[PDB]
């Protein structure tokens, strides 16, 4: 669970959630 | 995709994230 | 740099962004 590959993941499905809050704020 | 191509995925996502808040803030 | 910098530096990048983003909205 704490390889390059799996910590990707995760920071991954983090990425995508502020992105998702990012388009309550602007453009 | 491969872990090298996601790697940079999401170092540029990243980036423009930081672009589109910073265009409103900071 | 190496894959694991790159990594610890975007997982950084990261962190900062949820810490500012969270006081603007759930």
């Amino acid at each position: 669970s704490n390889t390059i590959g799996a910590r990707l993941n995760r920071v991954e499905d983090k990425v995508t959630q502020l992105d998702q809050r990012l388009a309550l704020i602007t453009d």
